[PDB]
């Protein structure tokens, strides 16, 4: 809930979810693959039915021991009453929002939300009678003026996608609660991996992650999670279940397994990405660095107050708009950074966007820069090698 | 499309989807686990973007080589233009219907639809402005009188869940097309495993399966599929994608692998379940047998005309309503049949329902029986042992 | 057994291992955690008796497979290995010492021979060979230092079926303490009940029919009570184990082994009968085909056939003819291994067979074609074979 | 190397194996399909050189791991095994024949000793032992038939660090053709660059730090150019391989090996320093701790430490005291193995150590506690240890 992580977080990451009933003697939970779950007697079936959302084996779509172990781990780490599981982050966002809306409702979403989240609202929700309005990520307490009589969901994403703006969550939450005390406040907390920003301790109701990113941590598994408080858990659980949302047991196991190294990984991503950001900030070919941990970045003071650390994803703006030829010369010839979507793994990644491309995914807003934007994921490689790779890139476009 | 399977179906099941680009030298496709997919150059990224729904590697949520292989296999076997993948059958049903509706639309669903499919309509669609009407499975050509000006989707399930009624699909499709030529006709084709009833050859637009059942075939993996014709594919693909629907690469691999034994498995399930059904039909403690392949069962003549075989799931009605004590004595003491939900695996399963329980999931209808209903899945055990197990059960309740 | 299909579906599936699912859980582990010193003492005492102790001894997943294999093949224990070749090499090694002698059928799988001639020989263990139809005359080849008699029925590639009752009885008359072993992969351990015939250890490349899908490798060795502890402890000293996931997939393969084998039998016998009438075929080696070597023993001693067999062409094909033949099949694929759902094809020149037939000569001079008959439509497979014949006629 | 972290992230990741993903594909196979006779001939010629041929030689997934291991440990080839004990047993077996002699450190992992005394001995291969600090004096133990010198640094349990340069130089003076091998598991193959010191083969239980999560078992042996072909072919004749999925998980473990090891080093040295000041501790065996046996060689020859070490209590605990101590830890768990994210604890009575110290005597009489220091908060681990001390004070 503040700038210092729990003195026990690393111990919690190692131990979360690892109860004997799930591990059965191994260090990690067993992998129980199942659709059918067998009842020995009618009485056992009746008991399982009553407890089918409470961790008694009932049916594979409700979960096996492997899912229960992960759910317990996520609830412990994010401080929630329940954790719903999904095939990926985009499914978690879409189905968590859908669980709390109906015809006539209004959603208020940050204009820096991940593009698939925006597209779910404009292309799916709208045709189902749910409207979406937008807010600047630094709106703070002034979000109160945007809350409508039918506003049901306020959707935060801090830091923002691509441009990395950090919300003032305490100011936003206080303003929402003044006007609409029972609104459902949700956050896409993927960048913090759910642990660098303790969303539920700030009065957010549901913390959603693309567990694909830092929880899996190796670029090889896709999964979404949504951890809800006690007020919102049953509605989330049952409405996600009605949409058939689940993850396979093996990916659940790999997510639990990813948690165990999340501390050592995040500490490296923080150290390395802050070093790269500080270097870029001094570079003559860089106009702006968007890194939550870097002084001067948008919302940095809220990151410093409200987060316990940084991950490895950030962006910067070049001192000019690259031509198509320069973009190819720059991006095609990196040695260590690879061009790909996603982030959160062990490898460093790079992508580029022109300002007007970002403006097109900033609803009701324009961008305040004119140079080409570069988004970096800083992996686990030696930082001096990453710096040399970036320096060679600068020399190709100077 | 008729009573004789393709003389090449077993060869197709062995070979479907197994192209060198996916197998890379092994018999089976490779398992490619990925969120990030790497582009060597800007030009490669642009090409992948253009082809991101056409089998070029782009992003893990669109698929890896493993998904592409399964999609090709399903399109070949079910005769479709594309195959969308989902975390389970219930997600396939919910998201395929959702892909084709918006506020003000009407869905017309068989009253024997799988209960989660009904619950999606009444508990999710209704609050989003989409209404649902119901029809008796033997309505045939008279469904024309139920089509409303706003009817957009007609949802079939043949045989029906639990009670096993077989639709007259040719009569239903012809009537729908007379009134509403551009309606979206969908079927839950899980019982036929997509191959015993060639839905798209009958003018159905989308064939949905709980691939969990016979395609996986071993009770240990959950996955949904939806194979669409060319008219409906792009809308299904893009709207499922906006809801984040996908399956993990490993389950995709296991589904492809399940296809390879689907022929030998189904032939055994057919032989054994028909033998058990014929025996039950002669039994003094049995009032009715609901097996599509058994003469006298509801819609049997449509099964014989339109299907190329049977799977192993069916039900029967006892000569009396069991008391709770009798239900326990019966179900708790089977040696080979196990009590569990799901079906389609190698093991035989048993469940029971009282008539009023079934009536509660027959919208706008009553049931026409008063005895306890028993649903059997006939697995791969020796049929004479299964018969002995059923006979011992009868002796416990006589 | 009128109950084999029921046994295949249920073998190894006990609540201790399944924990509510149909299949065993997959327990991945090196470390296995003891709650207390008392618990560790109990696990130590029972570390080879199915109590969790250490990943190399097994997890719940391995125990479930071991129980399944012991039930199906009628043994006291089942050792697990990374592949069939490891099972053969380490099972033999477990029972020999310097100065011992091994008697092995000359139709044994080539890697099994190479283990004997290239590993055992440098460790002071000699190997002699016998014709697969030797029957009771094997007693004349038994030496005072012969410790192991190694059978393989049907034989590799050429498919000769031993007279196991005659061999066993002769061995027991002369060297009752000998360890009799069989590579029982072709029968999947279930079409020939090796331990019921007085064989001590039944070894399989579970890679083949038990896995059943060409996508996993694993060896098994099921031993009677007399030989189990020596097999288990010596294999363990060599570090032999299989991973938990492959153990799970082997248990899972058992569940369809009946339906698969019945189709392999039906389809392969049809193909063999057709080949046996074909003008371009010189000989068919199928145990289930009347006239094949040892067929009378197959009919008496086996409960069915699998899908692997071979035939001899009318000529020793040149490289050019072999390419025209093999390169252009549509359904049969060129690969090693067998036992899966796909049909496969492999050629062996008769001279290369002679080279893996120690102290024997082959009685054929044409190219030998080994077929694995998979789950494709049999008429399509026959058409593929016919098109191949037309490319070489 | 100032580039080790970059190498760990990138090793083995070539487009041929990754096919567009970040990690290698998982190719599960026994059968590998040849399109043509020409293709099969090329695969046969190159069946040990990274062309797809047969599942036992490897698939793309194995090849990627093999390239990663060869890059990281600087070798010509890497053989893969079902576990570390199989790697040790089969790597030694690959280079000995009847009449040969093995010289092994008396601090070797107990299964490695048992392989020598219970397997090799019955095959005509003898084994002698040496103290881990023998240094150049090992030349006096080398016999005309000594074929293998087997090192393990730090030693198992007691953590003594060899003077590898002195041992190697002495061996090369007297028996230049000898095969020098090391079990390099504690260093994860990367904190001690064995092949750069003139050792021929670096063996690991990749189960430990390479997998890194206590959930998979695998052995590796990386050989120089002189020894690779003999290791590769003899291991293959014993059927030694690992499954493709475990190979994938080992490659995947490499990616976090740097961040993991740095934390294991930092945390374990802090714990060791605290124990070294503690009134209830008699001795601390941590290579990175000044005063530990061979520490000067660790400081000179290693680039860091992992998280496994041990200490000796002031007394030989009774069963009752040992239960009060071990049963009630909250974070350290009782288990065998190590190298994962969890902290583990294991006790050894000094007499049981003497029994696995051939031709030596232990110089301590208290109970030895071996700790694996995992990724938990170090202050929590210290508190857990302190509570344990209070239960036995
Ligand atoms: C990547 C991303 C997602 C989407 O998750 P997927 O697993 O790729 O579907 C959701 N939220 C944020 C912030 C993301 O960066
Ligand atoms: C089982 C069932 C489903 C649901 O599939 P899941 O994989 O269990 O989510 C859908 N349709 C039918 C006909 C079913 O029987
Ligand atoms: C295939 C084969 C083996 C070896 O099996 P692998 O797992 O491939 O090493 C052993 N015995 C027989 C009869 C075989 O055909
Ligand atoms: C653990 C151990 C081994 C054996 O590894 P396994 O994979 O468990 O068989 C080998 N060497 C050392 C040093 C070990 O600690
Ligand atoms: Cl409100
Ligand atoms: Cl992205
Ligand atoms: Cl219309
Ligand atoms: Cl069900
Ligand atoms: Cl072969
Ligand atoms: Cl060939
Ligand atoms: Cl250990
Ligand atoms: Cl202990
Ligand atoms: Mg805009
Ligand atoms: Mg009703
Ligand atoms: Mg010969
Ligand atoms: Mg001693």
């Amino acid at each position: 809930h503040h700038h210092m992580a729990d003195k026990h977080l690393d111990t919690a990451l190692v131990n979360a979810g690892r109860r004997k009933k799930y591990t059965q003697g191994s260090v990690n939970s067993v992998i129980q693959r199942a659709s059918s779950l067998v009842f020995d007697t009618v009485e056992a079936k009746k008991h399982a039915t009553r407890n089918r959302a409470k961790g008694e084996l009932f049916y594979g779509r409700r979960g096996t021991l492997t899912h229960f172990s992960l759910q317990e781990a996520m609830c412990e780490l994010e401080g929630g009453a329940g954790c719903a599981l999904f095939p990926c982050g985009a499914a978690a966002v879409a189905n968590t929002i859908l669980a709390f809306v109906e015809q006539g409702d209004h959603v208020l979403m940050t204009n820096t939300a991940y593009e698939p989240s925006q597209d779910f609202c404009t292309k799916i929700l709208a045709k189902l009678g749910v409207t979406t309005g937008w807010f600047d990520p630094l709106i703070g307490a002034d979000i109160a003026n945007l809350i409508q009589p039918n506003t049901k969901v306020v959707f935060l994403e801090s830091p923002g996608s691509i441009t990395m703006e950090v919300h003032d969550v305490p100011a936003i939450v206080a303003a929402v609660r003044r006007v609409a005390p029972e609104a459902i406040i949700m956050i896409d907390n993927t960048w913090a991996a759910g642990v660098l920003f303790k969303a539920l301790d700030f009065g957010i109701d549901i913390s959603i992650q693309a567990a694909t990113k830092y929880l899996i941590g190796h670029s090889d598994g896709m999964i979404g999670t949504a951890v809800a408080n006690a007020r919102c858990w049953e509605q989330l659980c049952e409405n996600a279940y009605l949409m058939g949302q689940m993850i396979d047991a093996d990916t659940a196991y790999m997510t639990s397994r990813g948690l165990r190294t999340l501390g050592v990984r995040l500490r490296q991503h923080h150290e390395s990405s802050l070093r790269v950001a500080e270097w870029l900030a001094q570079h003559p070919q860089v106009a702006r660095v968007n890194h939550p941990a870097l002084p001067g970045s948008k919302g940095h003071e809220f990151w410093k107050r409200d987060f316990s650390g940084s991950s490895g994803l950030f962006s910067f703006v070049l001192n000019k708009r690259l031509t198509d030829a320069e973009l190819a010369a720059y991006l095609d010839n990196f040695s260590l950074f690879s061009m790909a979507y996603s982030w959160g793994g062990f490898e460093s990644l790079i992508l580029a966007n022109q300002p007007e491309h970002i403006a097109a995914i900033r609803p009701e807003a324009e961008v305040d820069f004119s140079g080409t934007l570069i988004r970096l994921h800083i992996g686990l490689e030696n930082v001096d090698d990453l710096l040399a790779d970036l320096a060679a890139g600068f020399a190709r476009i100077v």
